[PDB]
C-alpha cells in the first residue's frame, strides 16, 4: 500500500525553503525560484520500504494573512523549521514560526524537524551546537542540509515522515 503525508516548510524569506522542496521533488538545485510563489508540490518516494506520497507546502508570499495558507497549516501533519546557517536572524526567527504553528494546532504534540540549510557555505554564523540546543529544547530532531549539494535533503523530509509515523501510533 501507500501512505500520504501533508507537510509544511516554514522559515524566513531566503533560507532555501523552495530550493529544499525542489531538491526533494526534482533532484537538483534550482538557485532562482520566484521568492513570492507559495504552492504545494506532490512527490512519490519510498521511505523505509513503504511507498509514500508527500504533499509539501512551500511557504512564501508575504507575512500578511492568507486564508489558504492558514487552512493548510491547521491541517498539516508535520513541519520543517528551516533556517540558514549563515543567517543568525533566520535562526532567531525559528521561535516565532514554532509559536505560530502551536497556535493554529490544538495538539501540544506536533511533528517538527529543525533544519539548518546552506551547510555548504563556509561563512557560518550559527554553530551546529546552538541549533542542537534549540532542537533539544523543543524535543525535535535537528538535521543539517544543503539544497545546493543535496546533503541531508532526504534526511530532513524522511525524518519528518518518521516523526509523523510515531505521532500517529499514539
Ligand atoms: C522570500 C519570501 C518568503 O519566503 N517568505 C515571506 C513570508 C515568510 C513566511 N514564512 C513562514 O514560514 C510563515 C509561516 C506562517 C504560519 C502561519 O501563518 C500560521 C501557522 C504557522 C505558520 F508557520 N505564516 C506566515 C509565514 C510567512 C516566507
Ligand atoms: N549555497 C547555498 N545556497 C542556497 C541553498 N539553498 C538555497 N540557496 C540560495 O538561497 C537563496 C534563497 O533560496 P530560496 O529557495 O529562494 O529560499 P526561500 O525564500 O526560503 O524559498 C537563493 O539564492 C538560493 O539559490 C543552499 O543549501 N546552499
Ligand atoms: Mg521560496
Amino acid at each position: 500500500g501507500m501512505t500520504e503525508y501533508k507537510l509544511v516548510v516554514v522559515g524566513a524569506c531566503g533560507v532555501g525553503k523552495s530550493a529544499l522542496t525542489i531538491q526533494l521533488i526534482q533532484n537538483h538545485f534550482v538557485d532562482e525560484y520566484d521568492p513570492t510563489i507559495e504552492d504545494s508540490y506532490r512527490k512519490q518516494v519510498v521511505i523505509d520500504g513503504e511507498t509514500s506520497l508527500l504533499d509539501i507546502l512551500d511557504t512564501a508570499g508575504q507575512e500578511e494573512y492568507s486564508a489558504m495558507r492558514d487552512q493548510y497549516m491547521r491541517t498539516g501533519e508535520g513541519f520543517l523549521l528551516v533556517f540558514a546557517i549563515n543567517n543568525t536572524k533566520s535562526f532567531e526567527d525559528i521561535h516565532h514560526y514554532r509559536e505560530q504553528i502551536k497556535r493554529v494546532k490544538d495538539s501540544e504534540d506536533v511533528p517538527m524537524v529543525l533544519v539548518g540549510n546552506k551547510s555548504d557555505l563556509p561563512s557560518r554564523t550559527v554553530d551546529t551546537k546552538q541549533a542542537q540546543d534549540l532542537a533539544r529544547s523543543y524535543g525535535i530532531p535537528f538535521i543539517e542540509t544543503s539544497a545546493k549539494t543535496r546533503q541531508g535533503v532526504d534526511d530532513a523530509f524522511y525524518t519528518l515522515v518518521r516523526e509523523i509515523r510515531k505521532h500517529k501510533e499514539k
